[PDB]
């Protein structure tokens, strides 16, 4: 859910996940996708197309179990739906931190709606 | 549009749109509507409501022309609806200032998605 997705947003990038990614660019946080504006949008363009298969599980809203082990994010889901969702927000999550040295705060709360349309996934 | 939107909120409660009024609550900034959580939140569950009683216009992207003057905002605008959706917009930033006392931060980048459903309009 955006429960587990927000936990581990903060703990690869240290940064509070709802206030930094919420609303980041033209695909991050709420909404769906756009042509992503730099390297952090695009990790959430990645990890939306990686929510597209999941037909599924809701990604927002259930719930599965993770552990925080040596400071890697381990999956351990039996599920195979809530498996996968939980490697995509691992991903993200991981893409999200690889990725701080260009994030911008001016893509921090962006207007989405007058976001340029996605590439299909 | 949300321009002058965000524009008509920062004159009026001297705070960063989006970044108060982006994502707070279960109502105010993206998506629609849900049970208000407190008076702030109210504020745009009424301006959600007001933008259903429009006739075409675009309350998201449609730009439209109004003044700041003498502290008071004042519709100008042409085109109906345009007006009728400056108005709207006029409405929840007022009633955002007035209801700063009760701004609550915990709510300021709030999960929509469990919201528990909102009445009809
Ligand atoms: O963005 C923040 O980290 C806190 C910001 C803030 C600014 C003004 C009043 C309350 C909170």
């Amino acid at each position: 859910s955006l429960f587990e997705l927000g936990k581990m947003i903060l703990q690869e990038t240290g940064k509070n996940p709802a206030k930094s990614y919420g609303a980041y660019g033209c695909n991050c946080g709420v909404l769906g996708r756009g042509q992503p504006k730099d390297a952090t949008d695009r990790c959430c363009y990645v990890h939306k197309c990686c929510y597209k298969k999941l037909t599924g599980c809701d990604p927002k809203k259930d719930r599965y179990s993770y552990s925080w082990k040596d400071k890697t994010i381990v999956c351990g889901e039996n599920n195979p739906c809530l498996k996968e969702l939980c490697e995509c927000d691992k991903a993200v999550a991981i893409c999200l931190r690889e990725n701080l040295g260009t994030y911008n705060k001016k893509y921090r709360y962006h207007l989405k709606p007058f976001c340029k349309k996605a590439d299909p996934c």
